[PDB]
């Protein structure tokens, strides 16, 4: 109906962390997918690929990773890395014939592809593939649709927990395993449609941003703020979030960079707007960009 | 007269990676500390050091526990060379000094250091463990004794260092947990001990065979949590186990030959000859640190 793909592929990653440190180069250590079927408002769950995989920058999960995600250390000490396990991924999605452009990835925030898919490629030498630039960020639409319905007082922290409780839905096995963050996101996806919202992609990744041009102002405990060490990553990634309305996506602006209107082959090989003047602070330097080789 | 039968006492400390909840952990040395001590003219030679930083390669970036226990900053690490080059630096150094044989040994303030983190370390690098490490003075048990001689106090400093600055009633020195300073601060307390009647000699072995790893460890499940259960599973995985000797039963012709097989150390600790198989079983709860060191 309101959503131009046929198929929408519900993504999860999960990554090594330490808490209380954002200057940190997370791997993945979780990728699951759930296919929901749009023509059919089906949840296909028989539709799915979920592998573990084994980080080689920081091989030991943190405690407090293993106790957000619940992946124990033995799931990861028999798993492929990520080069392997998105070959996988690459081949599985191969053995669905879905066409190019007519599906979509659906997460629950900007995070899994803009930051963590992007950051993890750099880390496998992998390019950034026209599939993950464009994306739709449910909670995005999720704001609309209260916005549009009626907002109410929530007081679940997280994307899927305020999602859940805004449309008054049971929590899905629990918080952090990759393969149930995915299944909330399918049933509430399923839900916002039945609801009448237009689920289409709504953010794009793009080489270049105006806003890029003004140079950060530099918070110097960036280290311990979620939404501090986000502004360094804004920068250090080549990629950048660009939002879209539903109205004005089309689905021929597949494989081609919303800003400079190049193909996805030619845009994306090196960062266009590189931070240089974060990186002459050799006194403080950012370890995540010093290990991933952006400096 | 003179108790103490080396000319040169080398005092080592290791600052490792580490996660303070999980003792499931493959530690990997991050310092490498050492100031010498010249026994006969009774000096703490400062000028006579090494001091370096090594960059880990399984887990490279510490998390914020270990920064915040030893000190040490992300950059330092990330600027440094891995333990391989930084232990062939520490051979060459050693050369430098002009030292014979077996008249030099290592002081440590616990079993940690060269039992533990050395072993552990070398398994990693695939470097064998030097004949200067399988015997050591323990410096710890040497102050244990010490002070049944002189009568105990209660103390209330937590650290082996603590303890010893406590009960000898000796300033602290710069910062706990710096690798330089712990040398610093067992220098000094060495040599104060000495000069109040303690016997310094070699008091701990490494040895490749022991009775008590003949029966299976009784397993406990939360051992993750606790530094004692920990150490208990570590004594099994680890080839050399530590073995005591008395003070009047130390002979310098014990370098370098091992206290069980009676093999030298290049022949001894190879293979491990107690693997604890028994450990290994269980494919939903396996030991982390033996699998990636590829104990199994
Ligand atoms: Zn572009
Ligand atoms: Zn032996």
């Amino acid at each position: 109906q309101h959503c131009p793909f046929d198929t929408l592929l519900i993504l999860d990653f999960e990554t090594t962390s330490d808490a209380a440190n954002q200057d940190y180069p997370c791997e993945v250590i979780q990728f699951a997918i759930v296919a929901y079927d749009v023509p059919n408002d089906k949840i296909r769950e028989d539709i799915s690929f979920n592998k573990y995989v084994k980080p080689v920058l920081n091989r030991t999960l943190t405690k407090n990773c293993v106790d957000f995600t619940g992946i124990p250390q033995r799931s990861i000490d028999t798993a492929d890395t990520f080069d392997v396990v998105y070959e996988q991924f690459q081949q599985w999605l191969i053995t669905l014939g879905l066409e190019e452009g007519k599906f979509a990835f659906v997460c629950d925030s900007r995070q899994d592809l803009w930051r963590i898919a992007q950051y993890q490629m750099k880390l496998s030498n992998i390019q950034m593939p026209a599939f993950f630039r464009q994306y739709i960020n449910l909670y995005k639409i999720f704001t609309n649709e209260m916005d549009r319905m009626g907002p109410k007082e929530l007081s679940a922290t997280t994307n899927i927990g305020k999602m859940n409780e805004y449309y008054d839905l049971p929590t899905i096995g629990r918080a952090h395993d990759a393969m149930d963050d995915c299944l909330n996101i399918a049933t509430i996806l399923q839900r916002m449609i039945n609801m009448g919202a237009k689920v289409t992609v709504n953010e794009l990744l793009t080489c270049c941003a105006s806003w890029r041009r003004q140079p950060l102002v530099y918070n110097k405990e960036w280290r311990s703020s979620f939404m501090d060490a986000g502004k360094i990553f804004e920068r250090v990634l080549p990629l950048v979030v660009t939002t879209i309305r539903a109205g004005d996506f089309r689905l021929e602006m597949y494989g081609v960079c919303r800003y400079c209107r190049k193909g996805m082959d030619v845009c994306g090989t090196s960062h266009q707007q590189t931070p240089h003047d974060l990186y002459k602070n050799e006194e403080d330097p950012i370890h995540f960009a010093k290990i991933a080789g952006y400096y």
